[PDB]
């Protein structure tokens, strides 16, 4: 129901773990990892996968880090 209000309205799908799909084609993308409370580099499969997927670090913080507060 609506989204992670509160949290001034964040992509709980950032917070998500890393998802590259079935398709071991790896791209080199990014997500939001919580262990380090940032923007990790992580393979990306294509096909499958998941919300967590960015293709560079300052899209994954514009959208997660959020810098601009809304992105």
């Amino acid at each position: 129901d609506y989204k992670d209000d509160d949290d001034k309205l964040k992509p709980d799908f950032c917070f998500l773990e890393e998802d590259p799909g079935i398709c071991r084609g790896y791209i080199t993308r990014y997500f939001y990892n919580n262990q380090t409370k940032q923007c990790e580099r992580f393979k990306y499969g294509g096909c499958l996968g998941n919300m967590n997927n960015f293709e560079t670090l300052e899209e994954c913080k514009n959208i997660c880090e959020d810098g601009p507060n809304g992105f």
